[PDB]
């Protein structure tokens, strides 16, 4: 990168010569199970002609994945983290700024490969012409929602996943015999149908155990404001799905309904940028 | 590469032993929504004949994917982001000229594999002849456009995309039964047309979240110049089209129109060598 | 990660110009066969807006794979590690707040691969479509269970183990004729049941030699704390399950049965901060 | 390299405790677009026997890709760049001596892969025997052409390209029903002759976003030569091919012509050794 | 690892600002072969609450792969090393514990494949289902057998092997006609039955010329013991098995017996903590 | 390799605390069309016992590839460089020896693969068994030729070459119909003899645009001899085939004569240990 | 491995704030064409409890690959080597004695992968079931051969060798009509017999250019030993093997006896540890 534009590397970096107050500042949410962390750092340059603090947004959002209810023996639910997301607001009154975040969006790649075989037999002359298309799928995407001046946001949603390799399912497939089965641990089941669901286990690890974030976003701060201070609010939340099953007196069918429950964990945080430190 | 040549790695590299003032500068563009970022550098070293001052055009310039109208159950549209591009452009009156730039074009590569297979049954030999030839393919293309002294520019244009795991298409893609299949949810859908396009989370990152850019140019200015100051356009701009869809009474078909419509974001920075900074 | 923002590589890491106090504590659980191991360590920074402590909770649980009983030459048993556990409380009561963890939940990813093949024959005219998508598949899963405040724990679960070359087999497989065949080492074989299980050299290594973790909790606690002294409990475990075996006058039957015994390792650790010591 | 001769890594390199005086001298030549840039470096050690400069040739040569003329709406032609040159010639007058260069031509690779399967068919005994050979095929070759003392120069030619994911193209191509279909956008097409030619962007970029170079050669001179001066010559250029097509009242067919223009930007620039710099 | 948390790496790590008095004791047993290698290291840091002392078990047992006795020609005998095992026990009644070691058990992998193809013939709809499952498989495999307090020890155990390029062949492996042929140089051979086994070249590595372990175990001191001073016992040896083949008129049979000769060599070390050195 | 002895990587090397004197000696033999390059290293420690010189080989080697003559419009000639060769004599009178040299020779390597496929069709059952084998194979090999005591050379031999993406041939092939068609355009082709090679670009680059070492010779001098300067002989030479091609009547056949011209650039400097320069 | 044990990395190591006196020791058999060169140093550290002397064993083995001798056009020989090898003896009187020794014996590997398919036909239900198994094949084999408290030794064999991209030939292959065909060139050929073998170019590196080691043996001498001086013998060895091909009136027919000659070159140096200087 900058090793290409003939400038030693690490020339145009910054933080050289200079003291950074790191921090940390840990809360748990028990109504909905996020700990939640915010890592932060206060990098003062001479050079530089502003402030910066880089908020590192770690944590950990649960991922609850249980069966919230059951009505008898041919009926049942199930709630699943569809979306995970974490947004850093700054309120439009402040005038220091976002300026950079981490990671970003990434573009895609495929490969395409094409044959072209033709044979003879000993006369039946053949041709064959194909061609394959190959690309990797994430079970989730980590998707940098659009950022602008003074919000930046992150999420990660559900892309699809192989149910006891067979099948890549996803929120959106169908099939007219069994429905979406997406969880489905068994077609022609015959147990009741709370107990048909896949075991947390074989499904991936952030459905249930819960998914941990790792963000940052750098603020900026005109270094002669009139008041050097300025909260911030960061946001944690998850999506949840209901996922239900019955029996249809052949065989189960399941649906999936999008976004049925969303719980948000909100907290204030009071920068003092002449102090460098900032509270709960 | 240096070290090929028996010199020491860095030797010939600048920036030793002296003092860089970098800087930063933030703005957001809420009728476009380009978020804009404008990381600069001042190199000043005793050896180099020429300063200098590396431009980073960081940012992001939201995707804006959506249904922009929607006429009847029968017809719809759908604006998406077809390229985007950072132009950095120099008044000609100035005397400070772009040195160099980063990221460059680069030269691609395909692999070719050939086969020649015969052999015997239990006599009816058969000789088959084939080869395959295979190459990546991403999304979207970023190209540097050429260059000039006052002028540097590069663009992300779209490529191709892969739509529910069928099918590399593109602008240009035409069946006569369906039309362009590009963002075409169901063929032999019943829904409404406003409600029959790919799903965001469906399509590529950059399409609904927007593109981030990482680019840089460093621009020198001789150091006897009689005025010491030079003010620099940066334009951001995205280039949107039009992707209609509608009902032929059996089936959906889609047509694309190209650069519909393009909102440039334009600002003016001035420089100022002897004090090293350069303000919005 | 920190270079991409233009900040310079490690300045906003910790530990700089400052003196750590490490240790170690050993301990040996002869009943359960649980070798343990704390090695800590006390990071003091004067920037730093807490104190620091990394607990490694190294160490080793035995796999404890055997043939705990047999019931003649036609029937026996196998108890083995189904899961192994590492958990850290800490009291409600105290402030100390654990503030990071590793390793943590990670997204899996799958290759999905089609093909579009059309040929002639000398007329014959075929078509061939096909797709396939691969993964890996480990043996034992290392799941961060959800932590909390006060509570991080870890485990390693039984994935699926491929028995003699043949099969990917799990806890929940099932085939009519010869039932779980997990450890069967003949399908129709003649010999004694307590003879007939797979020998601990061709399972996996876990099974029978056991697990070592390699984990971390770094804790923080307020400087300006009343009283500098908090107390933790770390608890290993393992979950053995019970493998049955025996004739059906015609073949080996195997059955599987989920958490049979579980046995926990608890100890309590006394962490002094003002002298940067924890004992036994 | 020099570490496999127990020589410590370094050692037998050039460049300590010495002071380059670097430099740049940005040149655009409107008239042929060609950005010229020759970033140099004076490299004086007194171990070593003679002085040194390294001279970056960077810069960017555009690729001028465009329908030069049209006659009609059944012929039409294309020029692009066939062939993009370096040169760096030193007059036979002076006593200085190109010392080195970088990049130089590298020795190729393929693989070769046989096969031999016999099988039996319940007796139709059959034989198969087969070989399989691939290997990569860049779009553009740099070819360092043969060197000097007082001329070195490079090259980078076009190998081949896949066109519409259909066949790899070259300069030599014939098809006797449709000619050379390099650039040929549809082949039964009812378009404009102007209108059927390969959109830029579907093509490789060198093609019309133009080569950006990245050469080095290193010159030295006798340390005690009666006079410290010598002046050197770069010339860039470019090479470009006439692709015509024509309606055949059938089908297009396309024919190209090798090296129609060649364009030369030739610069000369006077060394002062004794000074240290060198200048336009 | 370390870096994850924050922390700056190699600040929990040890050994800074001291010294280390390494050391060696090398023995030959010339009538097992065993050449033995004992260097160790004593760590003291002031930081550190106990005293280390890494012991690198270096080495070679020598494999020992040879026709140990013949009968005739129609039977013979060969002897080779099923498995090598390294033991370092601490007495009981000394207060030192064992810290760590390395290397330690891993969890293997496998890739899972899984196609689905459905072709029509010009109607002949097929439909094709297949998975494939693939994996490494070392010829030896180094388990840590499961450590103590006070005993850790390693082996090296027989995997398979792959004879003349034909079948991976194991100790349990039989044939009805030839018997366990893992060392059985021809089927139908006329040979001496002495001079029908696998050259020892052919053979791996370690079955003739040997192994030569390279371990570490860590064992630490209480600073305020009583007194300073615990001896150690290393023990190598290595396990061989029986393989006889014979002539049963028609053609070789081969048949292999486990663990019949197992050969210890153990030395005595004492350990002196306050002087920093320990002696054969 | 150093480091897994226990001992800190770097100690076993030279050239610390020591002032090497460098140096470069270039010449051109317009004659040959050889470039020349002498780049040299007088490294003298005091702990070493005997005195360095590392002598760089570098420079380049025109492949001179052309049509040497032609006897009407049936038969041609055609001149390549069929090997490189550089060799650095030292005469049997000094007693300088050379120590060491770089690059040698390595072992190759290749990848065997077995199958063993047997179904059943609904009863024709069948089996199937193959192998496949695959090695790369370079266009060109550096052999180091044998080395003694005052003579050390290198050579790079031509291995095969791809035509036009057809067959890999050989200087040996031959093909009664055709004949040896390495450079054979076209086979029933109808132009001038002459204009019937294959172009050089299509070819490798080491054809045409020539070969540049890079070798390492160093040599050692007794510290006390009696005589402390030693001359030297470094010779480079290329080996050139004669292809030729003519007209059978029916179709053009080619025959290869190996080894027709070699042209050999022999210079001698005079090394002086005690002034630490070697001159011309 | 040491930084896994939460140690330093480098803490262990030795050869800290030390002196090496290093050496070279170059001679030619001109009788043998062997080589040789023995590169030494001399560790000395005050913490270590013994000197040391790292002995690297660098040379070159002349491959001597040519007909020895012709008998008529009928019958003709060839030798070629067979395995070259390399010992480090040291006499049983003296005390010192053999502390480490790089390269050693490595564990192989290889994949295993299986294959289970089933299809149906429009019912032709069928069942497909395969395995396959790959693994790398050097030519040439570095055997550590097994090291004892006074001698260690290597040795380099004759792996197998693929001849004209057809087969993998060893010694011990056997084809009753044409006999051992490793280096046959033409099986009907009609050539002398002594200009029918494989071209040396045609054949690996290793049989004609030759070998050129690169060991390390570290030698430790007790640091109050009565007398410090200890002679060391170093041998170098081919094993050349006779290859016959000879005509059996309709086709050749080669064999190849094993171990035919051997020659020795033996040298003798004397070490001096308080000197620290080991001379011819
Ligand atoms: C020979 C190929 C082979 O072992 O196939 C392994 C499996 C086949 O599926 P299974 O039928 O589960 O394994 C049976 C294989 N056996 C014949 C050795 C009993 O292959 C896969 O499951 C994949
Ligand atoms: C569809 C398969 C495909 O992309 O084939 C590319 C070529 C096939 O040989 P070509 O005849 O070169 O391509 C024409 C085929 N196509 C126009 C239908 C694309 O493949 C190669 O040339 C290799």
């Amino acid at each position: 990168a900058d090793s290409d534009i003939n400038i030693k590397t690490g020339t145009t970096d910054i933080g050289s010569n200079t003291t950074v107050k790191t921090g940390d500042l840990v809360t748990y949410d028990k109504e909905n199970g996020m700990h939640k962390k915010v890592f932060y750092s206060f990098i003062d340059d001479k050079n530089h002609n502003k402030k910066l603090l880089v908020i590192r947004t770690k944590g950990t959002i649960a991922g609850q994945y249980r069966v919230y209810s059951e009505e008898g023996a041919n009926k049942s639910g199930l709630a699943w983290p569809s979306a995970f997301k974490v947004q850093l607001q700054l309120p439009d009154n402040e005038v220091a700024q976002i300026s950079d975040y981490y990671p970003r969006n990434s573009i895609d790649t495929k490969e395409y490969m094409s044959t072209l075989t033709y044979g003879f037999n000993g006369i039946g002359a053949n041709v064959s012409i194909g061609h394959t298309l190959k690309y990797v799928q994430p079970d989730f995407k980590t998707i940098l929602e659009s950022p602008t001046d003074k919000k930046v946001g992150w999420k990660v949603i559900f892309n699809n996943m192989v149910n006891q390799n067979w099948g890549p399912y996803d929120r959106d497939s169908w099939n007219p015999v069994y429905g979406n089965q997406l969880f489905m641990k068994t077609r022609n089941g015959s147990m009741k149908a709370a107990d048909n669901f896949l075991d947390p286990n074989k499904a991936s690890s952030l459905l249930s155990s819960g998914f941990s974030p790792d963000f940052a976003t750098v603020i900026t701060m005109d270094r002669k404001a009139s008041k050097q201070q300025t909260n911030i609010d960061v946001i944690y939340e998850r999506v949840r799905d209901d996922y239900q099953l019955h029996w249809t007196s052949t065989n189960w069918k399941g649906t999936n309904t999008k976004d049925k429950w969303t719980d948000r964990s909100s907290e204030r945080y009071k920068i003092d940028w002449e102090k460098e430190e900032m509270t709960n």
